[PDB]
């Protein structure tokens, strides 16, 4: 099964055939990309808010319009999927989902309301693909650049009526029925610890400082509970690299930041008439991204290495989180840098998947976002910014779907690409909940 | 070769698996959708400005979130392609293309600057897929809901330095080098008449009233020229239905409107805080759409019928034009109605293509647009409107990328779907210029 080695402009963009990405008929290559045998492993790469627009903006800036993302764009089977949520009261569709309801849709196969994690509109729990993979004996991984309490990673291990129920404190107040001291299963964090994935890497070390309100570990900080339960904790890249075992007996919990991990690129925020009144921006790397902080690609590589020791196979979800945050923040450079960041991780996954031959890799996003690529001389009512792309030309990005502090999500259907056994199931129009069924069947999960 | 007969939510959206669009593994069906034998015919359906956002908004409103477009969504092979244009002075990419440069890209295989038709950045002419198809002996059709002088349909038959050079008058002034009286090939309209496609259906009958400034038909209106050249003219649905022959000897020229043909649905324009201050809108069919005016689907069916008499095969380009116009106008109802209108036309093409067995059908857009689907309670800086969808729920659409009169195009890559021989060539990431080579090869054009 081949991966598109190169879909970049073949030559001089100004000449006939120069901007072509294909070099011949693709029929045969596509025939070789189709396989229905079981998938032994599954790596799900999620770019939060990485719609088609976000991918194009990132490509234009970092690789050039005629460029090609060695990871994101290398997947052969492509399609578009819907991610509408449901209104809790009416059961009718809610065209623009949040990160919680969408994550639940692909992790459980059931639609839900905005803000929900692992439960339907009737607040009923549903087993996640991770819980199922684990029950079947497969190694499980949950990686992300955001706080592990964040919607995307949480959705695979917690079941709460509200994404806001991070630790004991918030839970008791906002999620009474889930409150441990009220007979519930506990907060997102407490449930994360219970779920016991083999590898869990992300940020949000601050929340682990809270103390449990009940149970065996009442009075103990969640960090202490983690230690007492057998979790091997790592907080930097050096220690992460020293890890050799990651199993049910010695599960790994990496906390590399108080909150979300540092953004890769710095750049100013978009501004009213920014492409007109202000000079073009060139993004600069974040001096604080550190050498002590592992990159998304590094975390992915480690998770793969450790999870691959399991004879049964593994399920790994990797999230390029900050694309969504920086999109909300209307910060082009942050948004793009996180997309480039994700690309690298996709590459690692594709490299392993190609050698192993029985790995289904899927790259997609939970929902679309605000950013739009508009003409240079655009006078928009929102925030805009002009950037100096790799092409030596200027690209203007716009965010104008909110007068408030944060730019909002959008409902547009978006790309989903895959590679390996059962990838055909992402082609054409599909729903986000179909992804749950695709992964479960590919893994023969039962 | 099968077409997705149903990719709608299989059941109760609120229950597990209820929102799924798939009923089983798609590997086999996809393997049956792959074929490399020659395509005897080609039907290219273009939705002007019909990006992924536009398609979703139209589906949500007309069919429901869990709904399915029997035409637009029925195509099995899908992917995403780029449509950046070029800066005339520098040769560097211009991330947001106009309707002219994009149409030129797929019709000639060479990128060009915004505003150009059938020429590269050095203003050099390049033969179009239509001119080539004709030269090879195939029947050719050029259908659209806009004026035939419009960029999309014009791109297949005219070569001018500016899309503004509609008739003799504008040409002499804006395109000196193309002006007939100055030794050029003539205006867009004059060149259309020379090109002599077998079937050409659209609007823009007004422009045909201008008089030629030179040549054999100097002093004669372009309409009279058409008649003297042997073109059989029709101006309504009754007469269009009476047509039995459409060939090089008796080519058909249908002009069904002074300008662009009537919009299918009426509704108010989006407005500032419209989803807040104003009531939800239910689109209403345009009373003036008429029974005397053929619909896009009717024109398509006639073109296929007449073009299918040709033993060699045919090339037909059909355009759902007003999607773009109504998008500029920030009129949700007009935008969606035109997408529903195009869906019907895609259905007729799919039906024929399925029976014939050797027809490559392609449905795509020249570039993305402004409209975004945002949350109901959104307070946006632009124009917004709440709509009553088929789901009995409300969807809010937003346009906020321009403070000026018209909302602008956007640079995001967008969907391209195909069906039939050589459809595999649209899968994955590709460039718009690749479509030229795909069609030429599929047709074995030489
Ligand atoms: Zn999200
Ligand atoms: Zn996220
Ligand atoms: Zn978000
Ligand atoms: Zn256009
Ligand atoms: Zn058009
Ligand atoms: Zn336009």
């Amino acid at each position: 099964m081949p991966v598109l080695e190169n879909r970049a402009a073949q030559g001089d963009i100004t000449a006939p055939g120069g901007a072509r990405r294909l070099t011949g008929d693709q029929t045969a290559a596509l025939r070789d990309s189709l396989s229905d045998k079981p998938a032994k492993n599954i790596i799900l790469l999620i770019g939060d808010g990485m719609g088609d627009s976000e991918i194009t903006a990132a490509r234009n800036y970092a690789e050039g319009a005629g460029g090609f993302f060695k990871g994101i764009d290398a997947l052969p089977l492509t399609g578009q999927y819907t991610h509408y949520a449901l209104n809790k009261k009416t059961g009718k569709p809610d065209y623009v989902t949040d990160s919680a309801a969408s994550a639940t849709a692909w992790s459980t196969g059931v639609k839900t309301y905005n803000g929900a994690l692992g439960v339907d509109i009737h607040e009923k729990d549903h087993p996640t693909i991770l819980e199922m993979a684990k029950a079947a004996g497969l190694a499980t991984g949950n990686v992300s650049t955001a706080e592990l309490q964040h919607a995307t990673p949480a959705a695979l291990v917690a079941h709460v009526t509200s994404r806001k129920c991070y630790g004991p404190s918030a839970t008791s107040e906002k999620c009474p029925g889930n409150a441990l001291e009220k007979g519930g299963k506990g907060s997102i964090t407490e449930q994360l610890l219970n779920a016991r994935a083999d590898v869990t890497l992300g940020g949000g070390a601050k929340t682990f400082a809270e103390t449990a309100t009940a149970g065996e570990w009442q009075g103990k900080t969640l960090r202490e509970q983690a230690q007492a339960r057998g979790y091997q904790l790592v907080s930097d890249a050096a220690s992460l690299n020293s890890v050799t075992e990651a199993n049910q007996q010695k599960p790994l919990l990496g906390l590399f930041a108080d909150g979300n991990m540092p953004v890769r690129w710095l750049g100013p925020k978009a501004t009213y008439h920014g492409n007109i009144d202000k000079p073009a921006v060139t993004c600069t790397p974040n001096p604080q991204r550190n050498d002590s902080v592992p990159t998304l690609a590094q975390m992915t590589d480690k998770a793969i290495e450790l999870l691959s020791k399991n004879e049964k196979g593994f399920f790994l979800q990797v999230e390029g989180a900050s694309i969504d945050h920086q999109d909300h923040a209307a910060n082009p450079c942050g948004q793009i840098g996180e997309t480039v960041d994700l690309d690298e991780a996709v590459q690692r996954a594709l490299e392993f998947a190609k050698k192993e031959g029985n790995t289904l890799v899927i790259v997609t996003a939970d929902h679309a976002h605000a950013s739009q690529i508009v003409a240079p001389d655009t006078k928009a009512p929102g925030l805009t910014q002009a950037l100096n792309t790799k092409d030596g030309a200027v690209m203007v990005m716009s965010y104008g779907n909110s007068e408030e502090d944060s730019q909002e999500h959008t409902g547009s259907q978006l790309r989903i690409a895959a590679y390996g056994p059962h990838a055909a199931n992402v082609v054409g129009l599909t729903d986000q909940t179909d992804l749950f069924y695709t992964m479960k069947a590919a893994l023969g999960l039962k």
